[PDB]
């Protein structure tokens, strides 16, 4: 579901990609 080591996008939400490919650590913000 993510490419490791990625960052992304989710909602305005920053996400590191797991070196699994099947986990991220999610920074929680709110969208305009």
């Amino acid at each position: 579901s993510c490419e490791p080591g990625r960052t992304f996008r989710d909602r305005c939400n920053t996400c590191k990609c797991g070196a699994d490919g099947r986990s991220a650590a999610c920074t929680l913000r709110a969208c305009p």
